């Protein structure tokens, strides 16, 4: 599924992100734009043999299952293929998790040079919600 911007800011406000761990919605929004042009079905492998999954690209390296990357961990407990979902829930539970880990959300290096310290509010701009 893509996604419109202000339909997957109410998806990300309905499974309650916005605002977890002090990132307003714009910043998601921003982070999903950077990571999958708003793509749920976005897959991109990273020259290490892990793989980025879904609209907030999640690695397999720490993250979800996909069973070939050697000595990845599955943090989230799930099969990288849940995040490529049309639904956003497992993304999203995932996400909460990664943004907790320490780093907030400089664990998306495309937020951290796209997003972070930008007009975050626009991505939300006019949308009801
Ligand atoms: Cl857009
Ligand atoms: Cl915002
Ligand atoms: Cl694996
Ligand atoms: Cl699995
Ligand atoms: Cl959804
Ligand atoms: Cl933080
Ligand atoms: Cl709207």
């Amino acid at each position: 599924k893509v996604f419109g911007r202000c339909e997957l800011a109410a998806a990300m406000k309905r499974h309650g992100l916005d605002n977890y761990r002090g990132y307003s919605l714009g910043n998601w929004v921003c982070a999903a734009k950077f990571e999958s042009n708003f793509n749920t079905q976005a897959t991109n492998r990273n020259t290490d043999g892990s793989t980025d999954y879904g609209i907030l690209q999640i690695n397999s390296r720490w993250w979800c299952n996909d069973g070939r990357t050697p000595g990845s961990r599955n943090l989230c407990n799930i099969p990288c293929s849940a995040l490529l979902s049309s639904d956003i829930t497992a993304s999203v539970n995932c996400a909460k998790k990664i943004v907790s880990d320490g780093n907030g959300m400089n664990a998306w290096v495309a937020w951290r040079n796209r997003c972070k310290g930008t007009d975050v509010q626009a991505w939300i701009r006019g949308c009801r919600l």
